RNA sequence: UGUCUAAGACAG
RNA sequence: UGUCUAAGACAG
RNA sequence: UGUCUAAGACA
RNA sequence: UGUCUAAGACA
């Protein structure tokens, strides 16, 4: 209904919750960042296209920053030593309906669920055991 | 403890739930497949790799099926009509904390979050603007 | 004296249980066949042969069929929508003495009771993990 | 959760049973290995993969050893005087439910049952009559 | 009887250790790791396979951080520079029992008992003099 | 001092214990070794190297051997049935402060109590599940 | 790197 | 990187 | 589809 | 040693 909005990405009961807003809508990609320099901040941008003639393609992408012992505002290098990056790809048949899809969006949901094995393992640092 | 556990995918209230349980860990993907023909059944694999020298590389996949029954010569058989696709690469660099790991996690979570930007768009068959 | 008698192939209580009969020997390969249509009957096959000088070998086959009707032009015939196939093969030298051969039945035996590793495997459509 | 477990592989009372162990699962294969000479070990395996477009396939193997001491040249050491091989093939179609999964161990574990022909045939050093 | 769990490997009397605990079970290689960042944690792995008709062989890797001027969840560079490596090879003939492993566990811990040569010399950036 | 010192590599409680000591330094291999016939010998061997321009590596080796009596030609010679090899590598990093290197030894030796996975799996001849 | 018959070897 | 019929694939 | 020393092989 | 429609097959 028009949902490019500012949104919690990092939620911590109130304090100290971070926040990702609008920041860049260049070719149709929606683009959030947390206020930080582009180096430390949380980044989400997301978009669709028909990836082919029976499936649409959502590609999600996410980049969180390493925030143990960083310096706000400094300048840390190597980049790929305090950043991680989540890219989602997100396949659906030209054939699901709103129906379909909200049970696809809560199979995401159930996925990360807290408690669950997959981000149980991300948590610690680990594998599946 | 043991991160393998069979978990609820999709959550709707007690009955009526997508539970799925550990299937198979050959070749070190880890696999959940909902209890059904495996022609129908919903699945997860998760797996993690040293990527590079200074990270580490998790892949999960989900897969929701849309179950129906099919015909095929006179026979009728447990098939599924289409299915969806989820595919994440998560990179983290090895300097992560487990503190740094929970922050990823979090935003994982608030990212699919319902009311917020993207599950609703991907809810309502829609793009974000 | 005879060994070539029906026997009780799955136990389901004691109504719902599926029995296979003798039904052929020809060249030396016993053959048992569960009651009516020979389409969506349950086959048994055994054989032994002396593989080599100092080995027998056994060839033990089953195949439990998927009950079904299958309908065609409008003219319908009993028929198995697909069948599973086990097929297997057992060497024992000839200096195995009778306590050897109870001993390889015990191990048979384990090895596909309830509650152990590879029966619950398969009953799971699961592999090992 | 793991099925990948030590079991009772031969069952003799509750002394003179025979265990198997988890030892190795590398290439999708799951070894179990009795305590031990493992010159004088009982060895199971397994393993599934799709054999084909609607076919899962498992294959089951197991090592039943004959225990002796072999001398040679006054050394004397801890080995198999001989070794029986048990190798199975079982095929199931991807439209299999757990239901039709669980008929199809039902099958295999009466196929061994104490008392019926196959499994009384090899117990005797015999072949059908 | 079910070895994968959690142990002490850095003992300093209660108050100080490092515990160590499964993070990975991935093809049959069990790994454990402290509770730090995969760049400064203590890691464990361990897996057996029959390296050749005679022998097994246990492989067996240890990687203890540098703690000295360490800075906890801090990126230090080069990796090289912060990281012990130790990676264990045991051979054992198929020949071996139970006892024959059990003393050659024995020789192992002698000859890392405290006080004695290797350990000493090891202990003090020493050769052997 | 002199860490170049006998020692006890097999502890059975003052008797039954196999003791080793200093035999060779020839070209910088420091060599233990019990006292026997060299070929039933218990042997351990250490060397340390400056492996890179920021590292030192240590080799340890360890044979236990299986003793036994062989009648060659219609005579009888004192030899081992088999040998069982240890053999490890060490890699520490010139930064590494004699804490560091406690660090690395009490590591090891935790590896190895009794009561720890790895020396129950390896005294049992088994893998870790 | 891996293997062994093991401070010397072999097949990368 | 991208795509799919999806831990295996194809076209960079 | 088969054999053996068996997850490697040999036809 | 393997695949299938399975004691017949196909490599």
């Amino acid at each position: 209904a028009s949902n490019f909005t500012q949104f919690v990405l990092v939620d911590n009961g109130g304090t100290g919750d971070v926040t990702v807003a609008p920041s860049n809508f260049a070719n149709g990609v929606a683009e959030w960042i947390s206020s930080n320099s582009r180096s430390q901040a949380y980044k989400v941008t997301c978009s669709v296209r028909q990836s082919s003639a029976q499936n649409r393609k959502y590609t999600i992408k996410v980049e969180v920053p390493k925030v143990a012992t960083q310096t706000v505002g400094g300048v840390e290098l190597p980049v790929a030593a305090w950043r991680s990056y989540l890219a989602m790809k997100l396949t659906i048949p030209i054939f699901a309906t709103n129906s379909d899809c909200e049970l696809i969006v809560k199979a995401m949901q159930g996925l990360l669920k807290d408690g669950n094995p997959i981000p149980s393992a991300i948590a610690a640092n680990s594998g599946i055991y």
